[PDB]
């Protein structure tokens, strides 16, 4: 009797190209691949487990700009160029990115907390800061390459500075081809979502939000999004089709994102399978155990990822030590072996890239003792989603109707419902009255939605210059 336990990380970046000047305005793509998007499938070639990745469209998209040698990022070209052609504002955002990052774990160089100190800073010292700043992404497999120049810690050159950029660049290069590598090799299956990451039920309809908060103020939807949601599901499948040869036949709904109307697209997409969150399966069935594998009206397969693991990764261990971490998550697992008589499924779904910044050395020695751990105990077996869809002793139930919703308290309040949210929605409306080409796909991501209406952060007005951006472009 084993437990099915069934990781599937999340990764995601919105566009982050300026579509008139063609520059990467935030580094984040670029920082989250050198750290974590190469790095989180590379432990599948130390370690026996099945792990699994969804990768959305528009990340892949950038991925490949950065490792074409083509993605003009702006922050970065202030790190590469030598100090003494730093201009002003670009001293004084790589400032502001120091002392944004400046409490996580992977910041935690003393020499940071000297020139933070500090007044103005000379050649030598805006060198550290340059490299210090690349040096705080490095990822598990550099770690190792550079483990000499990450403990120097100070007094970088110039000529060290661009042998860390080289091999970061070289990481970008092997990173779609790694996810090809584990897909063939049986060590995970690799799914996408929706191309941009919009909120699907919200395309197709939406008063779905008024199954869980009747009393959210919405905007006059003139217009109907429903042909643009299956566009973008599409247009995922050819992007998917192009990088792995195949179409798509699992799919991470953006924001665990579903409804009875989202869930037939998805059917009707060639999509048989994919997960959502406990709090949807709260919301919409009395006996609700999330260790059985769901059919939605017999048409797909639906997998409730079990909450209460993937917060304990995404949200709490990172305040804990890795050992301690690890013998609390084993036993968990444990309880939920022994509680059932059957061999449940357990989905550990989150993101894959945003919790490990603010774990000890990049949550390392958390992943490295999980995977270790896991691979001893005889009474799990990790599962590939092909595996998870197919194995044939497991138990199953079929549910006729979900009440829409997102893995945020099961509803949509984080993108629609408030004054400066919803002024985002009738911008994209009036622009999708008048839009000629799928920039106006660009500007339906979820990400420009969840920032507003919510500033209070350094960068946030990057992201609402990107989104009426992609609203004007998409008019032209
Ligand atoms: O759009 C840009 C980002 O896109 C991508 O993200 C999307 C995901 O892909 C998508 O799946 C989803 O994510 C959901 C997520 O998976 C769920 O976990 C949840 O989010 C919760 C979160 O995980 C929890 O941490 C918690 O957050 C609280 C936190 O606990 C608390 O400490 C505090 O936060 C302060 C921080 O501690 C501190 O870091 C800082 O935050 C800064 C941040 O440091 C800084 O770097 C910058 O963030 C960057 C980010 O680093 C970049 O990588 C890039 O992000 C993209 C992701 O990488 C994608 O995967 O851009 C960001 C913006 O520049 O700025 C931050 C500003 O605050 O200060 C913090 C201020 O809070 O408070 C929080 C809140 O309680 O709970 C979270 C829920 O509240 O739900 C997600 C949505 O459903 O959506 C993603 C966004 O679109």
């Amino acid at each position: 009797k084993k437990l099915f336990l069934v990781f599937w990380w999340h990764m995601h970046q919105p566009l982050y190209r300026e579509p008139y000047t063609g520059e990467y305005l935030l580094p984040w793509t670029f920082f989250h691949a050198v750290k974590d998007y190469y790095d989180m499938p590379a432990y599948l070639k130390d370690f026996e487990i099945k792990l699994n990745f969804n990768l959305t469209p528009v990340l892949i998209d950038q991925i490949q700009e950065y490792a074409q040698g083509k993605a003009k990022d702006v922050f970065l070209e202030a790190i590469r160029k030598d100090p003494d052609d730093l201009e002003k504002e670009e001293v004084e955002k790589l400032i502001e990115f120091t002392k944004l990052n400046y409490e996580k774990p992977i910041y935690r160089f003393e020499r940071i907390r000297e020139l933070m100190n500090k007044e103005k800073l000379n050649r030598e010292e805006l060198l550290d800061l340059q490299t210090l700043n690349l040096l705080a992404w490095c990822g598990r497999t550099l770690r190792k390459d550079l483990k000499d120049l990450l403990n120097k810690g100070r007094n970088y050159t110039q000529e060290e500075k661009e042998y860390v950029l080289n091999k970061y660049f070289e990481i970008i290069k092997k990173t779609l081809s790694i996810y090809r590598e584990i897909k063939e090799e049986g060590k995970g299956s690799v799914s996408t979502s929706p191309y941009y990451h919009p909120l699907i039920p919200i395309l197709l309809n939406p008063n779905c939000v008024y199954e869980t908060t009747p009393n959210v103020k919405i905007p006059d939807f003139a217009v109907s999004f429903r042909e643009d949601a299956s566009k973008h599901v599409e247009l995922a499948k050819e992007k998917y089709f192009e990088i792995f040869g195949e179409h798509p036949v699992y799919m991470w709904p953006p924001e665990a994102s579903v409804s009875n109307e989202a869930l037939e697209l998805y059917y009707e997409k060639g999509i048989n399978m994919l997960a959502t969150d406990e709090v949807i399966l709260k919301n919409s069935v009395e006996r609700a155990s999330p260790y059985l594998r769901y059919y939605f009206r017999e048409l797909i397969s639906v997998f409730f990822r079990d909450k209460t693991l993937s917060d304990l990764i995404g949200f709490s261990y990172h305040a804990w030590n890795a050992e301690d971490a690890v013998r609390d998550f084993i036993g968990r697992l444990k309880k939920i072996h022994e509680s059932v008589d059957f061999q449940p499924v357990v989905f550990v779904v989150l993101n894959g890239e945003n919790c490990w910044e603010y774990y000890e050395e990049n949550g390392i020695p958390f992943l490295e003792k999980l995977y270790s751990t896991l691979e001893k105990e005889e009474w799990i077996e990790t599962l590939t989603l092909e595996e998870a869809m197919r194995k044939e002793d497991v138990k199953t139930e079929v549910i006729e109707s979900v009440k829409a919703g997102t893995w945020f308290d099961g509803n949509f309040l984080k993108w629609i419902g408030n004054k400066e949210k919803n002024e985002y929605w009738k911008i994209l409306i009036e622009a999708k009255k008048k839009a000629k080409n799928d920039y106006i796909l660009v500007a339906e991501g979820s990400d420009w939605f969840w920032w507003q209406g919510e500033e209070k952060a350094p960068f946030v007005e990057v992201f609402d210059k990107l989104f009426r951006s992609f609203v004007r472009r998409a008019q032209e």
